[PDB]
């Protein structure tokens, strides 16, 4: 039996969703996700894992009027995609890169409506930005900007003290990635992760320590 659905307020018009897994080795571990609110429009970025918790999540923004125009999701793992399906369901547009989609695909499941595909992307015009930093955690990974709050969704690539899931990543890259993630993004006031803590922009520098030595660890036996 899972901990329920966190919904909390972060700043103004924007919100943290807290949904739970868990994982073997690790207990229940948090995935952090957003929404966004534009006016009288709110947008997901990620889901929960699950349709039932992504019911949860639009139904708690619809209760207290607004309209679910969009979620995007940053990668094609579960943790951001799992309620891809229910939203495709009730004809919310669902968003998530070209790439994205092509490792749905791959990894046999439902994709996103709607692609994109380039280094900088505007779900929102001046308002919800999408950034590719190159691959990292994994090969299609983004991360979501807000300018106005100055906001870092940073996804499952900002890892500040350690990297997490292998299984998909691009090691060789990630140094790299992270490297052009911190040099953009130096003024953010606050750094999202997906599974830790809320912090400011000092976690760019962690997660690029971090990529660098993994790679390390990589070329040993
Ligand atoms: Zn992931
Ligand atoms: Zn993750």
């Amino acid at each position: 039996s899972l901990p329920d659905l966190k919904i909390e307020k972060l700043d103004e018009g924007v919100y943290v969703h807290t949904s739970f897994e868990e994982v073997n080795g690790w207990g229940v571990v948090p995935k952090h996700g957003l929404v966004v609110l534009v006016n009288a429009e709110a947008y997901l970025i990620d889901t929960p894992f699950t349709a039932k918790d992504t019911e949860k999540l639009v139904t708690w923004f619809v209760e207290r009027g607004y309209k679910i125009k969009g979620s995007i999701s940053s990668h094609f793992h579960s943790d951001s995609t799992g309620g891809i399906e229910w939203l495709n369901s009730r004809s919310i547009p669902t968003y998530a890169s070209e790439l994205t989609n092509e490792l749905l695909k791959k990894d046999g499941k439902v994709q996103a409506t709607n692609s994109f595909s380039g280094v900088n992307y505007w779900l929102v015009k001046n308002k919800i930005e999408v950034f590719y930093p190159g691959p990292g955690h994994t090969p299609d990974n983004v991360v979501v900007w807000l300018p106005e709050r100055k906001i870092l969704f940073g996804g499952c690539f900002i890892k500040p003290y350690g990297l997490g899931n292998l299984g998909d990543a691009n090691i060789e890259a990630w140094p790299k990635s992270a490297k052009l993630l911190k040099s953009k993004y130096g003024k953010a006031k606050l750094v999202v992760p997906s599974h830790s803590e809320v912090g400011d922009a000092s976690l760019l520098k962690l997660t690029l320590e971090q990529a660098v030595k993994g790679l390390n660890e990589s070329k040993k036996p």
